[PDB]
């Protein structure tokens, strides 16, 4: 059996590598690119310009690179290496011209039916669950693990090794290592576990619970806090990881 | 390249206007009819009976014409955009209660429209909305992602719902709802000024809201108080109107 | 006409009863056994090591024996009969090794795009509405309706005759009966309605609306609740299966 199923369809403008899989009734559409070790399972409609690296996996009924619901603009979605994408699955395109394309990663796991927005920019090793929907314009950094059917408003930021609780909507910045949960979402602790299984150091786990305290727990303003915190984000580069997310928040941050 | 493509199944008794595009894998099942320059995407499932308009657009892995899990029947009007996974079932005849789709609706991907549900025209139901049956959405109205619609509620023409909101009470005209369980909130100014309403008819809803919510009247007390501004402004009349007709009471 | 649509792919492993129905573009898997009767819709993909049963009915786009997305351990599923499986719907198989393969029983109505997690157990005549989640590892006892949206934690055990308001989360054991709500879900009632419908006497429906008083209203540790409903359960096997739903809590009851 073919590596390319006779009953998929290719259009003659798509750039694929050799070793490239697509399951039986599968489109790949025009300005469409695929790299080395990819795998397209059945019943997926991919669209472009998009670019999608190598070792990816691709579930059915995803619908990869749709327009968001002047003509010509060019759009585009840029997927890394290693993604797994689940069963329907939508992602759309994003705009070139302002350097707000849609981009994820490498190492990510998008589960059943998730949805990212026009203009989204996905980190590395995040995980967003079932029916996780990221409204647009959303950026998730590293490590990120947004729980089923978290919902994201537009322009939100998601701090590296933060986390949302099921059902969780966000409306404002979710700073790094910072849980949240509800509707609307509230900031509840950091996430300890996420720090152990990375591998943290005791004085680095313990300089972040101080630095989760000064921001939300001892009554100080944003601005109090950021002063405060620039001694210890100067010896522990993740309490700067910390500081750098509440310092570059636009939305304000979830308390 | 054929308008319906050759890997499309078309059932001999469905009725498609010269110019209707059919995607491959697509099934159009019996008593279907399709009006000009309707699009309809790649694996689809259309079930009759079932009547689609001209010029409307519907997207992958929708399930269209559905039966609820007797003549039965599913009207979708005219310019109306379904997109990716939609389900949406047909509705019973003859108690007037057939599924009823309008003109220039915006159905986004994973949307869920219950039986004997009607929209009207200009509605948007962001991703993942879901109106349980017998749920009446009013003109222009804006269903926020993921909006859960208890059966038998109605939406008012111009109102607005927060992502994730769980409505079970009708919602008045021009009124926005938030959370689980939905709360009134305001009224949505921002819609009002696109359409073009008058400084006036703005000035007069912003009191008719008051009037309701914030002055410590029944809804007996705040309709009597409200008669003489709806026969002034229509705008305001539609404010009165939806809260008259409101069975199952209104979001507070 | 054929039984088995020419357009569907059936494993020459698979294992199907002589009148099975397979509509176009449809994947019956290595390892799928189907019984009699049973009706596979259009574009489905089903997943073995899995067992269906007789009489029951899979719609479009549904994803039926897929593996969870984090685990050579063999894992199953097992769906019983006269089940209805609505379209997007998707269910994972278990693991064998530990006795927690995925199973499904009788006369279930699974609506379009639920999720049944990995290790997930749904005994007979339940109805998971438009979307309801489980996590995984979740037990679903006879006669529960889980309204749509509802969100289940991993590990939750939702009692017999229990009901779940629309968008509920549900993060602690559900007791038989009992109605929740909201996120995060709240205990409200007891489903009367339900008892009615099934033919409950009415000193059976008295004893139990006296059994919720006891758990709920009257100010009693779970450990008193047990100890003053230990009479009634006795002599009502209604109450012994409300009690044995609290007894057999391992995340604290729903409150
Ligand atoms: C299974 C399981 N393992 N951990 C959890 C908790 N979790 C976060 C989480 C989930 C998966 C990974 C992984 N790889 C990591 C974290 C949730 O999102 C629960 S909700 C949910 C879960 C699954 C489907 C639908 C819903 Cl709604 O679930
Ligand atoms: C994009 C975008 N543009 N506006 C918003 C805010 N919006 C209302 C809205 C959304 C779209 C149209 C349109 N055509 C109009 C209004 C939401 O529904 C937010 S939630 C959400 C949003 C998108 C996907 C999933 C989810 Cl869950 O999002
Ligand atoms: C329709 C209808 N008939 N009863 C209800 C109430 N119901 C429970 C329920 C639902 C169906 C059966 C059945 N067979 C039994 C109970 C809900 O879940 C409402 S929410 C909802 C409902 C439907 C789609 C999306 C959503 Cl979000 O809805």
């Amino acid at each position: 059996m073919s590596l390319i199923d006779p009953r998929a369809i290719i259009d003659p403008s798509a750039r694929l590598a050799a070793d490239v899989q697509v399951g039986p009734w599968s489109i790949v559409g025009a300005e469409v690119e695929i790299g080395e070790g990819t795998v397209i399972g059945p019943h997926v409609v991919l669209k472009g310009p998009t670019k999608i690296g190598k070792h990816n996996r691709i579930y059915q009924f995803s619908s990869v690179g749709e327009d968001t619901p002047y003509k010509g603009e060019p759009t585009r979605l840029v997927i890394g290496d290693h993604n797994v994408i689940r069963e329907g699955v939508t992602i759309h395109r994003g705009t070139v011209q302002d350097r707000a394309e849609t981009t994820i990663g490498d190492h990510n796991l998008i589960m059943a039916y998730a949805h990212i927005g026009h203009d989204s920019v996905i980190g590395n090793h995040c995980i967003l669950v079932n029916n996780t929907a990221l409204a647009g314009h959303v950026h998730v950094d590293d490590w990120a693990i947004l729980s089923g059917y978290t919902l994201v408003h537009q322009y939100c930021r998601i701090g590296a090794h933060s986390f949302s609780g099921m059902g969780s909507a966000i409306g404002k910045d979710v700073p790094a290592y910072v849980t949240v949960f509800g509707n609307p979402a509230e900031a509840r602790s950091m996430n300890f576990e996420g720090m152990r299984r990375r591998g943290f150091s005791s004085e680095a786990i313990h300089a972040l619970r101080r630095a989760y305290k000064v921001v939300y727990r001892q009554g100080h303003t944003v601005e109090e806090a950021l002063a405060e915190l620039a001694e210890s984000a100067a010896q522990f580069p993740e309490v700067a990881v910390f500081r750098d997310s509440i310092q570059s928040a636009t939305r304000g941050i979830t308390r």
